[PDB]
RNA sequence: AGCCAGGAUGUUGGCUUAGAAGCAGCCAUCAUUUAAAGAAAGCGUAAUAGCUCACUGGUCGAGUCGGCCUGCGCGGAAGA
RNA sequence: GCUCAACGGAUAAAAGGUACUCCGGGGAUAACAGGCUGAUACCGCCCAAGAGUUCAUAUCGACGGCGGUGUUUGGCACCUCGAUGUCGGCUCAUCACAUCCUGGGGCUGAAGUAGGUCCCAAGGGUAUGGCUGUUCGCCAUUUAAAGUGGUACGCGAGCUG
RNA sequence: GAGACACGGUCCAGACUCCUACGGGAGGCAGCAGUGGGGAAUAUUGCACAAUGGGCGCAAGCCUGAUGCAGCCAUGCCGCG
RNA sequence: UACCCGCAGAAGAAGCACCGGCUAACUCCGUGCCAGCAGCCGCGGUAAUACGGAGGGUGCAAGCGUUAAUCGGAAUUACUG
RNA sequence: GUACGGCCGCAAGGUUAAAACUCAAAUGAAUUGACGGGGGCCCGCACAAGCGGUGGAGCAUGUGGUUUAAUUCGAUGCAACGCGAAGAACCUUACCUGGUCUUGACAUCCACGGAAGUUUUCAGAGAUGAGAAUGUGCCUUCGGGAACCGUGAGACAGGUGCUGCAUGGCUGUCGUCAGCUCGUGUUGUGAAAUGUUGGGUUAAGUCCCGCAACGAGCGCAACCCUUAUCCUUUGUUGCCAGCGGUCCGGCCGGGAACUCAAAGGAGACUGCCAGUGAUAAACUGGAGGAAGGUGGGGAUGACGUCAAGUCAUCAUGGCCCUUACGACCAGGGCUACACACGUGCUACAAUGGCGCAUACAAAGAGAAGCGACCUCGCGAGAGCAAGCGGACCUCAUAAAGUGCGUCGUAGUCCGGAUUGGAGUCUGCAACUCGACUCCAUGAAGUCGGAAUCGCUAGUAAUCGUGGAUCAGAAUGCCACGGUG
RNA sequence: UUCUUCUAAAAAAAA
RNA sequence: GCGGGGUUGAGCAGCCUGGUAGCUCGUCGGGCUGAAAACCCGAAGAUCGUCGGUUCAAAUCCGGCCCCCGCAACCA
């Protein structure tokens, strides 16, 4: 919402104008670890700031333009003033969205977009392929390529969940506010009695995280433990050790092997098993971190998990985190996502800034 | 080889950095005062800075420096 | 006229078990231990890109290189098959230093206390229990410390089984 | 002791609190106020024996946190503004 | 002390719950199955007499609502029944 | 009727028998509908018997999807898909990109200055910026009076922006199916029932009989339009039976009979007869009659159903924009194109194609219009040009048919798509994006899978003609006749 | 002779 | 260490004596149903696990490799 960020921005300025205090201060120096991080603090806020200030400057000469027009006879050197300050008040908001746009180097990775129906069935599946249409048709729109990992088809059409991967330049930065319940309200087509039916469906959005690597076990790391094997077999098992225990250091984690008869051969099926536990105790934090971000970022799927509202017979979108209500639904659904997802970006950026400042 | 003095300049070279000045780092590494002085070899700072220093002159006045073909040696060299 | 193919062809005609075993031999030949060697194992050293905010060498050290010991698993079959008893435990030890503690010292990314690493030094000391036959290992609680090894992985004409 | 197996009487054992010269002692608010604690929550460490009543005394009189009052609380009932 | 007489001045003295039906008392504006109400039936999903605020009204009044607990309604342990 | 506990049993288990938690209901009988792969009776191209198609091919048109700056909005089972659109070059146009305006393109009111009106001139794509000639139609205490412009301020205008799930009006649909109700009375505490059901009958809740029902209303039929027969009035621009003449042409004197043109009337009502039937309603058959039981066709659509369709015909409550979601102009888009569907046109051929000769229509339209005749062009058409506000003149020679000739089962003398060259007409302007003509070119197609549609008589099938829309632009729509 | 299933939001009056 | 296997998206035939790729389910487009299944019609699909070698030609033949499934890894 424009009041909401405005009001942002005043707050960010008075912090601006504190850093700059604090700066000349030289306590903060003698800190030194308090003011690198607060000279970085200053260094953000000021461009914002000043262009801020400047945009203030601005709405007030509006002001004051529209007071010069009612009385002196004015009007006209007032309309043209006027009308220059509105031109001049459109190209500072289009500054403060470059001054906002996101730098972040994480931003920029590739990302999957995952859409799964919620309550409804098969209206919330028939949603699910209309949001994929949706993102597909923006994707397409700045140059991305939608790959389909995985589809469920629903059975009277759409997708009860549809996992893609989407690769271009910014996905992430650009779909990372869609996560979280989108609800539908509208007449569904298996519906026969013209009621209006509200549904939810949930989508999840993970930025690609790099490749797995195994790194290859380390021989100081390992600690080698050579010990008489356990059983039958005589002489030769008693005096030879024909056993290895292999203890990973880092990760704590012991094999033992005694199975052939050969210590290497021991040895070698050690180093195997360790390989593979090492790889599945990171292969399984990986899942478990994926589950339970992947868990977060989705909704219940029920109706009251939302972060967007798609009201088709009055046509109007409406986002819950920020307020913000458009009167469209075919220009949004047709693509054209950008009016949406630009403010959010905005706000998000802010309210990053703001979390910096007051970081400790 | 010691001793004494210097080793200034444009400019804090250009970047990017929250600072980058020789030093986190990326490219040049030019030019002047010309008995020489380095877009500087490092220490060092939180960046400057400050110190040693690549090079220039008196001093004592006889050799000095590191490579080649070779003989013999030193360390590397710890067990019941 | 024979895939008599085990191809100078034992017959035209034939598979297994022995820990219930047994005889004649071989250390000509294996398992234990000893011997040579050292791939493997363990411990060092040479060059220094890099980690260490800057800085290779305080501490580590990639890609590579050269050794020492006999020390794990091996390689060979030189000793023994007209018998060299073998894993662990108990009792009793003795030696080496590549030192676990105490002692002396250099550097430290050593303010102090407490540490890291290396050099010198074997005079003395170097746990008790739970689990398993266990060596090894994990755990509880001490200790200045709970060393690594050699001695037929010491020791059954001393004990166990 | 007429009446107790006796709140402010005796003895023993147990838990607690206090004094100690370490040998040994003292105490029991479920009396009136009153303090920590528990709880959603419940009051003043007040005045007087002037009246009623109790104990002693021949009586004057003394004692009575019983009792009569006062302080706090809209806790309830009733009346008025 | 109760009580009585005189002095100045309308000053020093009104709030709580509810208004869709049960249940007496209705409209407007913000919000759009969100925030929320509720003792039961049930409201709110961008024209709410049911949420929040205002105006108006209704019931009580130094009190007014909510909660806890018992009986009634419950002839829903019935002897009456 | 479950857990735990007790008792019984060889076991399966039986018997006695809770609590926590959860919901504001669970249940019984009966009533009105709806439904049944329940029963009985009846109807409709619903099935059956046939004819011709669609799905296969090319093209026209509409939709979904996709592409795009936009491919404007609406409809989407029957009841959307040759639908709004009874006609997109600009216009329409509501959409996109640019160039422009802010009391405005369109209304009312106030103040000021000009009568309006008229031709030209440069810049700009144009929208609108600049520039010269003209004038006075109204009354007169003639500071004034009507329109029609320009400037300023406002109250206001403006919206094809959203909500058909807030509506009016209008329409589809079950369905022209025969049903849907009410007043009073009666039965049941009551929702309700009866009437409206039953026996016949009908296309029908049409009619009769019976009957706790008696009546009434909206509907199912009739009254309305058209067609079929006859009579009276009227005979021109319509007709020619009898005559007189003819350039042989109803053409000209004429004639009012006939076709035909309207106006009025007659006629069809189970009216008559026989049989069946309940002495009824009614049904079957024939006599006359052009027509027999509703003679054929149409208009006519009950209470209501689908929150069906339309806020984009219009009107309208509320929400939204007012230097723009309003307004003007040029150019583009609604005509895009890997694909899928709906409705058609032309075909795959001999019941045919081509060439010549020849016969018979109906119903309409026409003044910014239909346009004879003659001349030119192979042709679409062009020039001159009578007649006609139309029973007169024009569109306009109907085609299938018939007679003759050719083709001989072939991707063909079938079929015309596609493309190149040259033109005509409309319109400021045929590139995207019109219709038609000439020459050349001659794709697919040899009767079509699963499936599916229309039709019971002048119907299906097939062949042409006209009209609305319209400056031009139909294979669609609405009518008309020929064979059948 | 066989012939299964259709989730999840409606509104209806008060002499 | 030894036998067998790798084939349209999945499970699997046939690799035959080296010139030639098949089935079911699945998939795509119509049809039925008011709609989704089931059903009907018409289609499509592979560099036969990897790399060298002998042929005119290798999915087939040879050799090496990777993965999967069995068998064995015993006397001390």
């Amino acid at each position: 919402m424009k009041s909401s960020i405005v009001a942002k921005l005043e707050a960010l300025h008075e912090r601006h104008e504190e850093v700059q205090a604090l700066l000349g201060d030289a306590q903060t120096i003698a800190d030194q670890e308090r003011f690198r991080a607060l000279s970085r603090e200053y260094a953000q806020l000021s461009d914002v700031s000043r262009c801020f200030t400047d945009w203030q400057q601005v709405q007030e000469d509006i002001e004051t333009a529209q007071m010069m027009l009612d009385d002196p006879e004015m009007r006209e050197m007032a309309q043209d003033e006027l009308r220059e300050a509105k031109e001049k008040s459109e190209q500072l908001e289009q500054q403060l969205q470059v001054l906002l746009l996101p730098k972040d180097p994480d931003d920029e990775r590739n990302a999957f977009l995952e859409v799964r129906a919620g309550t409804g069935g098969d209206e919330a599946a028939l949603f699910a392929g209309d949001l994929f249409r949706m993102y597909s048709r923006y994707a397409e729109a700045r140059r991305w390529r939608v790959e389909i990992m995985s589809a469920s088809e629903g059975e009277h059409g759409g997708y009860k969940e549809i996992i893609a991967k989407i690769c271009g330049d910014g996905v992430y930065g650009r779909l990372k506010f869609e996560s979280g319940g989108h609800r539908v309200q509208r007449v569904p087509a298996t519906e026969s009695q013209g009621r209006i039916h509200t549904s939810a469906c949930t989508v999840a959005v993970m930025p690609e995280l790099p490749d797995a690597e195994l790194p290859d076990i380390n021989p100081a790391d390992l600690r080698i433990d050579t010990f008489r094997s356990s059983g039958a077999g005589g002489q030769h098992v008693n005096t030879t050790d024909s056993a290895i225990r292999i203890t990973h250091l880092p990760t704590g984690i012991v094999v033992e092997c005694q199975d052939e008869r050969s210590q290497h051969k021991n040895k070698a099926k050690a180093l195997s098993v360790l390989g593979a536990r090492i790889h599945a105790a990171e292969m399984a934090k990986r899942q478990q971190a994926e589950a339970s971000t992947r868990r977060n970022l989705l909704g219940s799927g029920d109706r009251s998990d939302r972060n967007r509202t798609y009201n088709f017979p009055q046509g109007r979108v409406t986002d819950h985190r920020i307020n913000l209500t458009l009167y469209r639904l075919d220009e949004v659904m047709e693509g054209k996502l950008d009016m949406l997802i630009e403010p959010i970006i905005q706000e998000h950026q802010a309210d990053q800034l703001a979390a910096l400042s007051e970081q400790e």
